[PDB]
């Protein structure tokens, strides 16, 4: 059919922190367009709920990103019963915010290790397969704060801002064997939060926000499903700024 | 299907990218005006896009063209949804040789084009609340590029005219963005050596050229409806030419 | 002192900014022509810098004035070893409010400028195998701003010509760099409303204007030899109204 | 434009870019205390800083280490006034090869460090309502670079956690900045092939590898009090190396 590139199935995605936000809409929308998603998630009652909308069409796992010894079973479970991963989603952002002066070091700890390194080891399990393929995707979750800085965040900032720079060297050593790195970087995204804040912190919020409004979890999903898609074959190193003006280059 | 009753004007939509633009948003259900300098230009989209849609004369740097072609469109089809500007061209020489009406004209066709177009067709957005202008620049605005520094100058100028805009109406619905393609295989590049190709090759970390297609799914989804959330933003797609 | 035997060529000297950087490279040991838009610009301009340099009269869209003050330069002083481009002017609008001409003038004045008087003063340069050109942009070049599409296609615009035009004489010891000022104090700024200037504070994360000679300061120091190894590069100075 | 009065804090001081700026800031009135891994690096700092400041021994990853060098400084010189992070390794390897400590111990020792050391200082700055953060960055956190994805991932982290931190202290005078040398000659880099140096000098449009002690004009600049309206910000010293 005309559109026939335009599939994702015999593709396997595996999505990280996929059992609500962007996460869940990130997995929904890869099998929506035909991949069989793997989502995870850091307890098991996180990985039960993820089996459970994914269903048929994927699987969901508990991977605890920071212990390595517990990526090495998610992958070969995926191995065993679907098969290599074509599309790698990052997506297992934390949040621990400080002034620096208040800043406990188990905060910059976490931030870096939760948000920064989870991008490394992830991707280096994920290398491998996608070299022999000569397909590939690996897209990881940023933020606007990474570019923009944020009082109060420097330990996310950190974090968010590594990930591009690791994502640009990762790019230029796998781009020449069909692989893609790249980063989508949200603005303020409705979540489950959100809508619970005050009618005075959603306001401070939305002055922000040249566009008025705040991000659907959806918008950042159809981001990343057209960047691992066979249309965005030609995008690598490249950060896709989602935050309706928020922010700009 | 996606485009379901849209209408886009694409300026310069005779080939490559233009064309390619111009037909993926066909292929997805829109109302497509593609743009030529040239009669047999605007005659030879029109035998292409046939019954989905239909080419003119258009001169981006004519204010009474402009008016024209947009007075054309608003009669027969309505007014626009989303507006691609593509029109561009390249006058290189290093400074100390480029002609004043080489500066002149890079100046005129790819960077005041992309005022007069957009802000002919904005007036309806803004009362609209949903919009799309989209802008072709390139990778040399981001990155310079010796012997292109009249380009490099219009490629970069689009961004910073795109960002303005963008803040004058994110808050109705409007997005404005620019796709910035690497090296994309056209007839010139086809026409080069073998050793000036070795020499683009050399500079794309991806190892080829980059395809038109490859700019035209870029800009259908920026134009789509899942794109809203993106605006005043530059999508680079060049291979990792250059990186942000 | 650091610009002994140094001829720097700086447009745009009557006051503010200019000012600030002609009396700081005068300062540090150089000779500077100082450019104004009228007769009696060049007048003031000449009275400030006394024996240390001279004033001229430049209108930089008119290549006959260009030529008539480079042999004058040459003529009195010798060849032009910096050029400070900073003949920026203003007229915002919202983009649907801004008339043709307000587009144009801002393109000439402060883009196409760079173009012809870089242009102009290079051959020498690169005879001597070493030179500076640093030309005066904005914040609003970098992040766009809404009543100032044309403002920022012009100091967006220039930021694509320098990489450019580094990047074609870095191999011979010249160095092409933009200084970016966010809100400098002028007296168009002290007349502002209590709210207004507020307004301005809230924006910038320093708590205060910049000054003049905190450009100045950025200029007088890519202008050294101590910033030889850049070149290509933007330098922000606006107290953290913006970020890289 | 003297340091006369201040003390400075530069990690790093043995050799090359970090001696450098460490000699830049005596010559400009700076009492200086620099640091090394081992106490034969901190004596060998001590014996060229002599009479004018200190070395002392850091280990940036222990926070033991870090109260015990600054109660040290307190005793003999008093607070902090400006801070260099000059403290970098590398520890190369395609991400395939790369180990698990390898890439902690770069992040550790060139980002975790720029926390650690930004805060340790911090405090007493706001008091004063001035103070200088600088930190030694690396093109390759802004263009990335095979097998350097550990060092890129933390020279691109650490500007964005000083964009934030700038953000914090903005109000109260105090500037956070990084200077990102491109190639700079040190002693590891005259010992390489004339394959590897031209191959390393290939990718500079200035033809030529940077200096020590042009990245301690940098620093120095943006240590100085000409330099107060800078915060947030990146300054790229590479010979055009990468622009913007």
């Amino acid at each position: 059919l005309y559109f026939q590139s335009m599939s994702f199935e015999g593709k396997i995605a595996l999505v990280t922190g996929a059992s609500r936000g962007i996460g869940r809409a990130i997995a929904e929308t890869l099998v929506a367009r035909g991949a069989k998603v793997i989502g995870t998630a850091t307890s098991e009652n996180g990985a039960k709920n993820i089996s459970d909308y994914l269903g048929a069409n994927g699987k969901g796992l508990m991977l605890n990103v920071t212990d390595p010894a517990s990526i090495e079973s998610v992958l070969e479970n995926i191995r065993a019963e679907f098969g290599e991963v074509d599309i790698l989603v990052n997506n297992a952002g934390i949040t621990r915010d400080n002034l620096l002066m208040r800043m406990k070091d188990d905060e910059w700890n976490d931030i870096i290790e939760t948000n920064l390194s989870s991008v490394f080891r992830l991707s280096k399990a994920v290398m491998r397969a996608m070299m022999k393929k000569r397909c590939g995707r690996i897209i990881t979750i940023g933020s606007v704060v990474g570019t923009m800085g944020n009082a109060g965040q420097a330990n996310y900032a950190a974090a968010k801002a590594g990930l591009i720079g690791f994502s640009k060297s990762l790019a230029r050593e796998v781009a020449s064997r069909g692989i893609t790195v790249n980063v989508v970087a949200p603005g303020f995204i409705e979540t489950d939060m959100t809508r619970a804040l005050s009618d005075d912190q959603r306001a401070g919020i939305l002055a922000q926000v040249p566009a008025g409004r705040l991000g659907g979890a959806q918008e950042i999903a159809s981001a990343v499903a057209f960047l691992a898609s066979d249309e965005a074959s030609y995008i690598t190193g490249e950060t896709l700024h989602v935050n309706g003006g928020m922010y700009m280059v």
